[PDB]
């Protein structure tokens, strides 16, 4: 009911879908400007009718979700609608600038969670009139079932359990984690991608060989270079850079190959080229040749 | 072709099975003592008709397979083989002595391959005449389809691809690796386990929560703390120390909590207690609770 | 001699008292506004009125010390001063703005000194027409006998000696420091407290355990965690980051637990909460239980 | 109760005094040879007569304290003892074989404790039939009030509790320390001295300056360089090496200046030259001038 | 060939001379306005005549190289160019916008190039209509023969080879560099200078000794401490910090002594004082006595 | 003056040549066995068929150099030597024993010098009746004109000044060094080669391009990879390890490529294969093609 999704990108669309999938949620997909928001809802819709083509979901529910999602600026969001899940740029200032009113133009009745993957939950919510909590999704947010619950330094446990019940009543498994850089999943998962980059940069193996070896030798559903393309390399570099800045530990130095690629605009799937090139045939070719 | 397997342990049997399921590839499964190569051999037979008993093999092959493997010790079986996949104690001097002995035994066109994980392939065959290559199987070597081919500093390109051709001929998917500590799999997988222990020691979450987070948010079949008990925490601590000694990079410094548990005999599954207590009724209780 | 103390705060007051406590030393206590300056003086007087009523100083000298301190702002009273000791905000351009403005106001023979602890003496006085030196007092400056004489890159040895002589002229012991981060005391004392936070965060011991251990085993007047809240965790955090940034050495990486508390506004005694909760009944409870 | 003190050295003598100081406590002071155990008792009795002649302890109690300590060998005396504190050479295999001996001579209900400060108490007692705990006394043990209770990986919470009861009973303050290198005091105090050496090596300040800065700017009873000369630079270097090897963290790297002095035999007070030259005139002169 | 050299500073003048030293070459020397753009040509002409005065080039060629250069503004002169080489302020946003203009002023087949020492070629050319490549010159650019060719993340192999051909066509030896921090020379040379400062700061050897040790022990033409002053200590400090920030590796931490000198304006030859005081008599004197 | 050079290897012969080519210098080239002492003199006199068959020197003085070097072993020749220069195996245990009896054999006014590049001068001369000082030559000692005078902990400055006196007498340039790992040249030069290896391993540039870039870009007479092969990659790897284990800083970690090549016996010029393949035709070829 009146769920607030700020950010209409890779995962704002997934959280919008994950909430609008169930009974009634009437979800609010907002972005920087109006057309970028409906561009994200259009991608949600084209996916939904590409998924009735293969008959994995009926046609009536596909638009019941798309019609429950209202695109736009924060002008449908900020009528004190409900619990709000920010999915904006992985940058401390932008995550706290927007939250300067998502507590305010909403009634302080509401719950203000952030889907940040490494940032400090406490510093995001440093001056708002009500707690800021962390609800952490994983892409695709409609398929994956884990929700990382992160309590702020002085965030009351009232907010933490009311959001644990929200995820339970959506088919998700809530697990509470104490606030630290990259919490639990990303602090373990992202350096795996960072290490595969180092392995390729230092000529240990090729791109396809790194991803095959992690899939057959460790039974992983996707290799780390594949996984970095799916997440988005700009996000991967931002998470690695937060871990380094917070800890001061060179254990988390981002591999220079990834920063070179992110500077080149090759962020993976969302840009059409990562460690692999994404051809129109829905096929995937390693950049190594 | 005839293949020797120096060592009849977990990897000695596993590799022998992978070399027995196809054709007139006769394996000489050796060990230090004949009492044990048959012990080894006896263990493989039991697991076969553990599964002949389950309508999934015909025993006409589960017998032609076990008949192809002949047990003994190196000198009285290994004069007429074309490939030696040694899998012995992970010690630099036992493998150097071994290949120093088999060099004066085997055919002068028999290929010498090592199944080591943490030792330098180049240093193994430094005193030998014929090239030494890396052939890294994965537990269990019968069904695991990945083989890391390790090219040493002086491993000719010819030797590498013949191992790559033997690997495809036995259904395995090979990958070429230029010698570096932890090649690909263990260089990514083991620091992942190491980072999970840092999560626990720093109190970011509990043992169960870390494991469940990694199978629900990253789709991993086993949790990292789970896997560390399976592989063996002594094996993981040794690999982290190899990566740290080889590179000098404090990025691969082993977690002090893991070093504490190894000195306590709590090596995981093979000792009854690891990160989880392995009770008699098979319940897996985290030592945290 | 006449001395101009720029800044009428905690250290400006203590430095004004340290100089006027002598005899031929008169002080010019300056601040942002005049009312903010004679504010600082009014508190210096109230202190000396209490020290009189306890029988630990006569009234006639408490009168004489206060009579030697004249409030106001600079430009009006710092033209004849022989020594300038700034006690302004820990901000580079603030001290640069201030020292450049006094460069025209003070007579050529006026020595310029700064009280900073984390800012580079050499950089503060870059464009100044005269040398700049460091005079590091320790709170409370009127009773603490140590003064660090910080020599800059272009601080002439003679300027160093004139600070040495004035320091002995007021009963203090001057210790010369060649400009480095954390000079001598902070570079040793703050990584001490920083180590205590790492010990607590990694579950080595409890808060009450660490502090009483450091005062019983090392005979220290205060535990490090206690001392952290007393100096202010924001101050200790900024010092570690200055150490880390200047040297680039991960040895001085700030403990994430301290950075978490500073984000939550828990800075210690000055906010009621720290490693200890400073209760209204003036007791002090470890936050561990 | 009866307390077997193993090792009649500096710490064993003080620990024997710290126990025989209480009324109902009997001490067995053992060593390698019987005569060596009696020489240690002769020295504590000598220090007691020097205390009676100075009127700080009546002659009645010194004779009672001395009569509670009986020297000898491991088997003859330690059979019927309730607690065992070992104070032997800081050698992993020395302490390992000693506790294995007592595991067959000491009664089952006897408690096994070690005075080690650099070795892993988990590893010390890995093969014993009973738990091991750490009881880290402080020199001089007869008047130092701290006791560090070291809980290993398999030290039960019950054993930690009874060690704290005995410590409170003999007038000491227990502090539970979960096993980590340098526990609490040494992990904080030794890097402090190590930092002071770095400050001198980099020419920040001279020797006497650093020490007087720490006693006047931090209210410490002794300067860090002074403290190292009193502890012994060989031990301070050994501690830093343990911290560096157990963590793998460049943060705990020893100052090369210290290692150069240790190689030169300038270990401080016990050699007559450290950071200070210790003349026969009871004076102390820094190497700097 | 027509070459547009954007930036009339120290390297812009030399790079313009390296191209006009050859014969079918026209050079446009651009700046922000036109006066200082013609000034840059005036500094060149004055440098050129002092060579004809000593007898090192005839007036026939000195004037002819001057005539091949045209000062002015970018739009007026660069629409008909075949190569662009920017030598502007080492600032990422500045270089990003000038190539945005040139992307629509220059003809389709014109080749862009950047002389940057410390900024990512990939990022400079993120959204251009044509590839961006690095052409690193070395000061003095008209006689030094090395030209580092930097391949960005998206720089085609063809455009790099065209730059290679342009290098030999003007008398230079090109070397291909896949973009990394410091490319090749600065990544090796600057940490060499940095290490010399570390050797000095820690009291290993004197300034005069370190230099003579490197020129006589390694047969270098200059010592590392005098080379740093020749380059400029601010330049060297900026290279070490870009290396440190790009790699996140503490291996490239800048020597605090170099940082202190830059803050004090002791930048080397260009300021008359570095590790050596460059004298009236044009002879150098170490600051070490 | 008469000198005793202990050792007949490359540096033993080289220091013997460097001394015997002045005039009043007589050398006692002592080794472990006489026959190998005449070995060194033979290689000296064999190579000296390239100074008179080249006729630079007249055999009036071209055998007065080979006549000044007298073979034999230690105890029979060094009873009255003016200076001792050991060049034995780079092993701490061997050198102390060597100087241990030279102490009793040589006259009291004999100066003890050592040529070690990695071992600690202070530790070698700990238990001696006279100070030991470092005299570090550079291969080839006859042509290289630098001498690193290494002052140990207990080495007097007076003893340093006479090593400087002797160095000028033989035409060399002494530089005083205070004992530190890798002194000055190796601390700067070997990390150069180490960084060049990292550049190759990380795919930044090829072996040939890296070398010409350092020759043409920094005016170095040799490339850094070239110099590693010339110095010997085993000695280069040993220095980095010595630099790493002494400082404890991961700044000095050895490149894994170098460690790989050393394990493969590809040490450079003295084995025929390094970073270049050294042809008998006196040319070389990079291993990159
Ligand atoms: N990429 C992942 O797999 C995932 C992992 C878990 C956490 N999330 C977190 O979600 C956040 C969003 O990143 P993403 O993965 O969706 O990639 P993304 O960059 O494509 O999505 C970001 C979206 O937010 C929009 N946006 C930016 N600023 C905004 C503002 N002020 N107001 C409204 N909208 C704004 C952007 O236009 C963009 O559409 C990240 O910060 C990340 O921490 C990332
Ligand atoms: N999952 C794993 O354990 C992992 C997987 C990849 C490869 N690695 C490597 O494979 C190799 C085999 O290890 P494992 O898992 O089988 O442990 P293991 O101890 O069970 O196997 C050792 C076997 O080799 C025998 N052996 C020892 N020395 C011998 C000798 N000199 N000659 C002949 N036989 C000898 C032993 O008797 C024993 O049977 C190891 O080097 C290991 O590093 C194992
Ligand atoms: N125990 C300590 O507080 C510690 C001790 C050593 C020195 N340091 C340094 O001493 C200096 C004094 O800090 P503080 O502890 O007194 O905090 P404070 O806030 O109490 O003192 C700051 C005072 O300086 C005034 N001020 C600001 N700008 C001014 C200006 N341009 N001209 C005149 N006055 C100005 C402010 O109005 C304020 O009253 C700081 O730089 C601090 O880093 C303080
Ligand atoms: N200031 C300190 O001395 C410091 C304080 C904290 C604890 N530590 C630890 O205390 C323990 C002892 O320190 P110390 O200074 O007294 O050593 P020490 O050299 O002064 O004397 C040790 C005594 O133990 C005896 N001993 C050795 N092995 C023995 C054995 N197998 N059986 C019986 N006796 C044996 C020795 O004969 C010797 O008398 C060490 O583990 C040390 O790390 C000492
Ligand atoms: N020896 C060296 O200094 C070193 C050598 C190799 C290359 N690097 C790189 O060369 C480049 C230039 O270095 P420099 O020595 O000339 O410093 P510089 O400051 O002297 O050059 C700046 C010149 O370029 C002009 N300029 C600035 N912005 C401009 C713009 N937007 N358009 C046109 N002109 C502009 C300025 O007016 C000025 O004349 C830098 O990127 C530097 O990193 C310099
Ligand atoms: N580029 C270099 O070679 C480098 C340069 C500076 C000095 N260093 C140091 O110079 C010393 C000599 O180096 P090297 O290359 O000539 O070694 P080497 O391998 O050439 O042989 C060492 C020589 O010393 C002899 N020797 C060994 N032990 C002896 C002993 N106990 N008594 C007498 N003679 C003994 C040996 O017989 C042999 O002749 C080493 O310590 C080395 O680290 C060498």
């Amino acid at each position: 009911m009146k769920i607030g999704v700020i950010g209409a990108g890779t995962m704002g669309q997934g959280i919008a879908k994950a909430f609008a999938q169930v009974e009634g949620n009437t979800v609010a997909l907002c972005d920087i400007k109006q057309e970028w928001a409906e561009n994200g809802l259009a991608k949600i819709k084209k996916g939904y009718e590409k998924l009735v083509a293969k008959g994995k979901i009926p046609q009536e529910k596909a638009d019941a979700i798309v019609a429950a999602i209202t695109p736009g600026l924060k002008e449908n969001l900020c009528a004190d609608c409900d619990l709000i899940v920010e999915a904006a740029f992985e940058d401390m200032k932008v995550k706290q600038t927007t939250f300067g009113e998502l507590d305010k133009i909403c009634k302080p009745e509401c719950i203000f969670a952030s889907n940040t993957s490494s940032l400090s939950i406490t510093e995001i919510g440093k001056g708002l009139s009500r707690p800021l909590v962390g609800m952490h999704f994983f892409n695709p947010a409609d398929r994956m079932k884990l929700i990382e619950v992160i309590a702020g330094c002085n965030t009351p446990a009232e907010t933490v359990e009311k959001i644990k019940e929200i995820s339970v009543a959506i088919g998700k498994n809530p697990v509470q984690v104490n606030e630290a850089a990259g919490f639990v999943v990303n602090r373990i998962l992202i350096p795996m991608i960072n290490e595969a980059a180092f392995i390729k940069m230092e000529g240990v193996s090729d791109i396809a060989g790194i991803d095959t070896a992690m899939k057959l030798g460790a039974n992983h559903p996707m290799g780390p270079l594949e996984l970095g393309d799916f997440i988005g390399l700009d996000i991967c570099l931002a998470i690695m850079d937060v871990l380094y800045h917070e800890t001061g530990d060179s254990k988390y130095r981002a591999c220079p190959l990834i920063r070179k690629m992110v500077r080149g605009g090759n962020l993976g799937c969302k840009t059409g080229k990562g460690f692999y090139v994404y051809n129109a045939d829905r096929t995937k070719t390693p950049v190594d040749q």
